[PDB]
Order: C-alpha cells, then sequence, then structure tokens
C-alpha cells in the first residue's frame, strides 16, 4: 500500500486504532506484537513505529527503513556505534510538563503532608496529628528549563513557591523568578526546599550531584532526579541520606534500570523509588506526534524531534 508503517510498541493495540482512524492514504500499517513476528516484516517497512528497546534488536533487517519515530524521549541505546544511521530517527518531546508537574508535586506532597505516616497511623487505629508546613514562599531549585522545567516551575509559583532555573543555556524562560547558570549552582542549593534535576545527560552533567561536595547543602531539602540516572553518583547519594546532608530522594531514574534487586537503594529509609514511570507516552498524544511528522515526511520536510546521530 506504497509505504509501510510497522508497529512495535507495547502499546501497539492503541497505536494501530487511533492510525487506523487517522485515514492516512498510501500508507500499509503492519504490526507486530512480538519479535519474532517483527523479523519476518521489519525489512519491508519504511517507517518504524516502536520502543527503542523492541527495535533494536532488529535494526540491522530494517533495510527499507527511512524514518523510525520513537516512542520514548530517551533513545540512547539506537545511538550505539554498533547500530545503522542510515533512517531519520525522532523522539517524543514536548507533551511531559504536565504530567511531571503531577508526579513531582504529588510525590513533594505526599512528603510534606507524611501522608505514609497517616496511612500507618490509620493501620493502628491511632489519631495523631502532627506538625507540617504550607509550600508559601519556599524555594524550588529546578535544573532544566526546557518546556518540562517551565511547566513544573509554573506549578511551583501556582502553589506561592519562589522558583528559580538552571540552564546556561542562560536564558530567563517563563515560569521562573530568575534563571541562573551552572557557576551558580551551589548558591542557589544553598537556599533550596525542593531540588528538580531534570537534566540531558552531557559530561558536564556527569555526576553533578557528585558524592559529596554538592550534597553539603540543607539538611531538609528534597532531591528528585527525574532526568537521567547520571546525574547523581548513587554511592555518595546514599551517604548524604544516611548523614543528614539531604533530607529525602525521590528518583524516578537510576545508573542501571530495571534498579537491581541487590541495589542498597531500596532499602534507605528516606529514599522513594519509582520505576521509571513519572510521565508516561501516553498513545493519544504520542499518535498525534507521529500524524505531524508524517506529514512533513511524505512532503520532504524536516521532521521534529530528529536526533542528531553526531
Amino acid at each position: 500500500s506504497q509505504r509501510t508503517l510497522l508497529l512495535l510498541s507495547q502499546d501497539n493495540a492503541h497505536y494501530e486504532r487511533l492510525l487506523k482512524a487517522a485515514h492516512l492514504p498510501h500508507l500499509r500499517i503492519l504490526r507486530a506484537d512480538n519479535q519474532s513476528d517483527a523479523e519476518k516484516l521489519i525489512g519491508e517497512a519504511h517507517i518504524l513505529m516502536a520502543e527503542p528497546a523492541r527495535a533494536k534488536p532488529l535494526l540491522a533487517k530494517a533495510n527499507k527503513l527511512s524514518w523510525f519515530q520513537s516512542t520514548y524521549a530517551g533513545v540512547d541505546v539506537l545511538l550505539d556505534a554498533r547500530c545503522r544511521r542510515d533512517y531519520q530517527l525522532t523522539n517524543v518531546r514536548g507533551i511531559f510538563g504536565p504530567l511531571m508537574s503531577e508526579y513531582v508535586f504529588g510525590h513533594l506532597l505526599s512528603l510534606m503532608r507524611q501522608l505514609p505516616l497517616y496511612r500507618e497511623q490509620q493501620k493502628q487505629r491511632l489519631w495523631q496529628s502532627h506538625p507540617y508546613q504550607g509550600l508559601k514562599g519556599r524555594t524550588l531549585l529546578i535544573l532544566g528549563t526546557g518546556s518540562i522545567g517551565q511547566h513544573i516551575a509554573h506549578t511551583g509559583k501556582h502553589f506561592g513557591m519562589k522558583v528559580l532555573g538552571v540552564s546556561r543555556s542562560g536564558r530567563e524562560r517563563a515560569g521562573f523568578d530568575q534563571v541562573y547558570q551552572l557557576p551558580a549552582l551551589n548558591k542557589m542549593l544553598a537556599q533550596a526546599d525542593v531540588i528538580v534535576s531534570v537534566l540531558p545527560a552531557t559530561r558536564e552533567t556527569h555526576h553533578l550531584f557528585t558524592a559529596s561536595r554538592f550534597e553539603h547543602c540543607k539538611p531538609g531539602a528534597i532531591l528528585f532526579n527525574v532526568g537521567r540516572g547520571n546525574a547523581i553518583n548513587e554511592g555518595d547519594l546514599l551517604t548524604a541520606l544516611r548523614t543528614g546532608k539531604l533530607g529525602m530522594a525521590v528518583l524516578d531514574v537510576f545508573e542501571q534500570e530495571p534498579l537491581p534487586a541487590d541495589s542498597p537503594l531500596w532499602g534507605q529509609p528516606n529514599l522513594i523509588i519509582t520505576p521509571h514511570n513519572s510521565a508516561y507516552s501516553f498513545p493519544d498524544d504520542v499518535a498525534q506526534i507521529f500524524v505531524r511528522n508524517y506529514i512533513r515526511f511524505i512532503d520532504g520536510q524536516p521532521l521534529d524531534g530528529k536526533i542528531d546521530f553526531d
């Protein structure tokens, strides 16, 4: 049917429904729900929509492939020097702001209002209130000023927080009271009640939250990492949490995922772990990205979310 799209996603059923509703002419839509079925089909696909980990073992067979739309923001497994680069790769961007605000502030208010304590008191039929504080006037520091950083910024300002951003990059962006740059980090950390790391993994962001020097910043601070495991040296985050250098940590991402059942991280009382699910790629929004990119693609125009292999 002119070009062929292959769907290789855990959300295939949803994608197939959505894409069949979109009525795209001259496009045959094929689906493979396991790797075995995909083996037979991938050589026929001009377009692929898939999770990177599912496509990766099939990619050497993808000899008609022109454009691969990843359903995930993260595509690092496809930058492997062993993998082909003779196609256009796009990822998913710009749709995770609200979901990240929900995750960050759900976890933050859970902590601030001590919900788990109240749940445990309820199990023992104990009526007892404890002190807490509001968010009014507290300082939110966000590392990363893109659409994700900005949305979390507007939410903090909504909750009456001061909002400082870190970037260089540099630019003042919407939702931030002030935006500073890496040199100002320690000065900014010192006044941070809540810290949200949403950084791309650069050599300069490798182990930002370094062993100790850095962790020397505030008894009751809550640190979120929702960017990449790389921002944090885990061994030294641990000691920070064990010795009152940091109040709490909420981590959605890790140096190794799934986090090995071995990890000392699991057991640390003031560490909260989520299985890399702070902001899911919802098919309704990803399909919209796909169809807009499809229109550009068949016209020969530049794709959005395009990944530079170099």
